[PDB]
């Protein structure tokens, strides 16, 4: 039976089964729920991928990391993630199946274990996860393995928008994952959970779908690279680019939104105003200079007590931008319109305070009572030092001059996983003068930013595992993860401008967490 | 009036089986033998009134100490106990004493003797003999307790409902001593078996077995000396370092590390023609300030008003140059503005202090101008102006005073070092920072307002005094007038209960 | 085959007529595998036959539930069933010996020949269905006391024969054990007492402090950074910051963080100079006794150098106060706090009265400009306590790494420089904190080696684990000095007590 296939190479079924007590799901709650609702029985028949069903074992993890983890609820179901839109609450278990039919060269074994609620996650050893309930697997284990997860709980069922906590199924890497094949490959082991609702589970008040938050789902724009713009200057998308990162700091304040649609540092929604300054003008006599006092970006007045490092769409990395600073007179229509510059690395560049300074091309011919906006073109560089230094895109400025320090940031960024380094969405700004460094990166295209500031879908985990695609071909040319903090990842070593074909796209595909082993992609 | 209490069967975790993961068993042993709880202890005594609650206590594990040890492995719990009270009265006493259970989420504060006995009760005489066995039901409405959500249970009260009516004899007065004992129903269990210890509601609460001598004063980087109590009417207790609370939260401008407590970091700038500098700070790790935050000040900002003389330092990253200067900072003038990010100091040279670099305060003392009246200058209880003269302070811990009647606070003292002139070198903080370091890593839950501590000497085994630790960052003491403490030099503080804030305590 | 040649062993029912009660545990208990804290071992390719790769004795340490229990009784006895798994495949060679090893016979220096000689299993490499060993209480008491350490019978995993397998590219294939125990049926626990008052029950935690909220224990300066080197140059012997695991102070290190570098005592002026010899008193102010078996009073400078501090003097009587600029050279021939006596260069002749009581506070180094740069301040060259009338008497132990690949691993601290250029880097072996930590929570030691695992609570990931060693100091898997790389909220966790032959996991 299994001669030539499997070859008894391979552990067939587990032995081991979970020490939980049989737990009952919505039939108890029939009293005092509103409505017995019913799901379609195929559903409850049939295994279907997790969101979130992908993991990996590799070589790069090491024993301890928790490589899956999810809690009960209908997250754990696509077909129960799309229902659960559409009722206020649940109650019930699931049956898990996990695939770890792993190539019969590698060793290594996983712990799945149940951790009932209410108690903390974080921290756990191996040593202590073998106290609950738990089942060890090897990772060449050939039939799916079959986790049945009750909804232990101490009320009659759960309310979709609360944050009582329910069951999490653990699985955690128990021993390294090991090979012995003879050739230089590397056999990673590529698992799939699948699940199913137990027959105690159902859902419980039918309500208007979509309204909920807990339940809206995650999503990734379908645009392509080129259709989309950066975030970080009023120019569109070029190429994808991935480098390392150990030379410099990623601290960008400008294109940074969280997975759940928070922005951060000093992003805004419009991609036009990602480097616009609005407000009064002065003069400084004897010069071309003019000081500006700022307001807000929609005409209001600026506080400069709000949490933000910065006025929304202020720069953020220190170099000289050539633009057109325009003025308008509110009783006659006469306007005016002079070539003008903004140092940002200049003592006098202090937008959290309140004011900028710009060099200009006239001494008059702009009004101190009018309001006046600075359009951004393009760069410069200072032709007689080294070529290629002026604009330096990873150095913030000093959003209070040489006052203070700079406050509420967003986070720096850096590659987690070994192997890693940060794909960047990559845009030539215009030259201006001189000989500037054109690049400029950003962690995230700006229709992303709108996209997730809209649809505020909460995270399932840490990561999201994006694949881009060819849709001429089908074919998948590099994986990515996507992490909440707003940034993308890739498994490449060297710097690297991606060869993409002009329709390629972003297509979520699995949560993940940090330890997920991306597939190599470089070149 | 009866010896039954009106309370229907409640079942205990019975009820849960069919939603709990798993079945438990408890060592028959505990099940059978009463254990008294650590404050289970009150007194019926001639000054006692009608109305006054003489002991309360919520129905959980902490009544008893071995399923206290047990609930650290355990994920929850469901089901009631029975009580027994132990009455130590005579055939020539009489008085009443009533005993209610009072329902989750009913506020015991304010009854009056005619509202108690409204409740499900049982009514005691003080002569009674036997012990009194009263069933505490786990009332609730869920199908059992997790220990990390703190869930209200049903509540124990023993009021005084009578007047002890007894002779005295001499000049020692007669009262009837009471003692609570318990032991879990035959429906109470533990229900989930988890990691021992991790879960953190279920720590025990512990205060350091250091000495005096051994510990350090949280307000001044020097260690202590005395126990000191006193009257504090006159001034405002209210400092901002050494302030923490039992759980583990600091307070103010509280941190934990003993030597950054009166020190200043950050980049240094020479004021024009004078032996002045400003240093705009950072934090006590050499980050960014941010005057934003919720505190009145850079943790280890100095809480008191005087001179304090140390020495700036400074290091040159290219060369490994380095240059020490004697300096003075005044935390009453109006250029000490710590909270907008910058302090000054009047240092020993006008020329040997570069710019850009990383510059240290290390305190060593307060001083005097002598030409003003003795111990005047530095004032402990005078809070400075953390933002000068900009506004007020702001996200200021709360201030301390005593709330019960004979009772002082008590203060950790150390004397400050004077390097000129005649200053007031008292320093009193309220909780030593080894205790605050105690608190702030085992984050114990408080079971009351007050933690009861007795001072024991070792080789004796003798208890000098108790004191309350309150919840806040403070202990208070029963003594009246101002007294440096008699301690033996081996002396330690040790945890015997909590309480609830009417306990009142033996004077020294 | 796989059956070890051991008799039945009576557990707790043998102590029936002579225990004084009759006890249950949970069944779950009993019904469930939990992992050994220290049960795991790798078999390497490295490895030879005779290397004893794991060890334990018998006891409620190797259960975490069982071991929060015996906290709250008084005995225990009977045995355990050990189940051990084994991560090979099909296409490996090697056997692993299993062998019960009797209370009070030495494990140390056995060849493989006579472990054999032991009641024994020879296990296969390739071996997919775990391994069930039963561990019996042999004994000659009727139960064990928990605060009397009885001796038990040892499980010994030793190779027996050598690792057969390819590699996968440049990584090497490895076996990973892991050791699992549950209670036999015969075990029970005997006495119910107050759960936490018996001291051999405490178990060891180390503080959840970050690097910088800790304190150096060598100076009153807070940490900075995590170090590990090579030492093979130098002695490594500081005398402060120098404590047990389970409490016991060592060398002259004492508890208070501030009092770390200070001196107290009456002065008096060396005429013609601007030196003063300080008459040394108590750290806590009392008559000094130089018959302690301690190196020199608590707290007194552990390296060579020139500190620079202040001198404080208050008078009893007026109540005014001096302060003055003051430098202690540890190296000059008129340091010797043995005796009671140290030498101070001020910067007043005058302005120092007799008779008061005078604090040094200390502030930092400093370094002779004119000489070589960086090298006044020795930090590993201990100062002569007697100066030149003697030697150093009762010093702590010196401290090397004894497995191959291993270095200290020290905590590091930037000291304060007030002139010159100073060799500003110091490294104590213990925070202040755990010092502090270990005196007060007594844990007994339960083996020489506590593994410790660094986290970052950010990501949940570890970032090394390290060897606590009982004497008090650590160690790291390492080759080269090295500045650790370390998030700033991450902390040390207590993993478990392990075997002297634990091998831990290279950076
Ligand atoms: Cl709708
Ligand atoms: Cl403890
Ligand atoms: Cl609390």
């Amino acid at each position: 039976p299994s001669d030539g296939s499997t070859a008894n190479l391979v552990p067939e079924v587990n032995n081991e089964v979970m020490a939980l007590e049989p737990v009952v799901g919505a039939a108890i709650a029939a009293p005092v729920a509103g409505q017995q609702n019913v799901i379609d029985p195929w559903i409850r028949n049939n295994f279907v991928q997790a969101p979130g069903g992908e993991f990996t074992v590799s070589p790069r993890n090491a024993p301890g990391e928790i490589l899956w983890s999810a809690p009960l609820g209908p997250d754990l179901n696509p077909y129960l993630s799309h229902l659960a839109r559409m009722y206020n609450g649940y109650a019930g278990g699931f049956e898990v199946q996990v695939i770890l039919a792993g190539n019969a060269f590698t060793a290594g074994k996983i712990i799945f274990a149940a951790v009932p609620p209410n108690f903390p996650t974080e921290g756990l050893s191996p040593s202590q996860v073998t106290m609950f309930p738990h089942i060890i697997v090897d990772v060449r284990q050939l039939e799916p393995v079959l986790i049945p997860l009750p909804d232990v709980r101490n009320n009659f069922y759960h309310y979709n928008q609360s944050n009582d906590p329910t069951i999490k199924l653990i699985a955690m890497l128990y021993t390294p994952l090991r090979a012995n094949n003879a050739g230089d490959d590397v056999f990673t082991v590529s698992c799939r959970v699948l699940t199913r609702p137990s027959p105690d589970f159902d859902f419980i008040f039918l309500v208007p779908p979509t309204v909920e938050s807990r339940t809206k789902p995650f999503t990734v724009p379908i645009l392509t690279v080129e259709e989309m713009t950066n975030s970080r200057f009023p120019i569109p998308l070029e190429k994808l680019f991935t480098g390392p990162s150990g030379a410099f700091v990623v601290q960008p304040q400008n294109g940074r939104c969280t997975t759940d649609g928070v922005l951060l540092g000093t992003t805004q929604l419009s991609p036009v105003n990602i480097c616009t300054f609005r407000g009064d003008v002065t003069h400084i006599a004897g010069t071309h200079d003019y000081t500006m006092n700022l307001a807000s970006q929609n005409w209001n007045n600026y506080d400069p007590t709000e949490e933000i490092p910065a006025p929304l769409g202020t720069p953020d990395f220190v170099g000289k931008i050539q633009g057109v600073l325009t003025q308008t007179t509110r009783g006659d229509g006469s306007t005016r319109g002079h070539k003008a510059t903004v140092s940002t690395g200049s003592v006098h560049f202090t937008p959290k305070l309140g004011s900028v300074q710009f060099t200009t091309d006239t001494n008059n011919d702009l009004e101190t009572g009018q309001n006046t906006k600075f359009t951004p073109v393009g760069v410069v560089q200072d032709g007689n030092s080294a070529h290629q230094n002026e604009p330096q895109q990873w150095v913030l400025p000093n959003y209070s001059g040489r006052t203070g320090h700079n406050v509420h940031l967003a986070p720096a960024v850096a590659p987690t996983f070994p192997g890693e380094q940060l794909l960047f969405f990559r845009s030539t700004m215009p030259g201006c003068s001189g000989y500037p460094n054109m690049n400029l990166d950003c962690l995230l295209p700006q229709e992303w930013v709108l996209h997730f500031y809209q649809e505020a879908a909460p995270a399932q985990s840490d990561v999201a595992l994006l694949r881009f695609v060819n849709p001429d071909t089908g074919r998948v040319l590099f994986e990515c993860k996507l992490h909440k903090s707003g940034y993308v990842t890739v498994a490449h070593t060297g710097p690297h401008d991606l060869v993409i074909p002009p329709n390629g796209y972003f297509r979520f595909d699995s949560w993940v967490n940090q330890f997920y082993t991306l597939a190599p992609m470089g070149n």
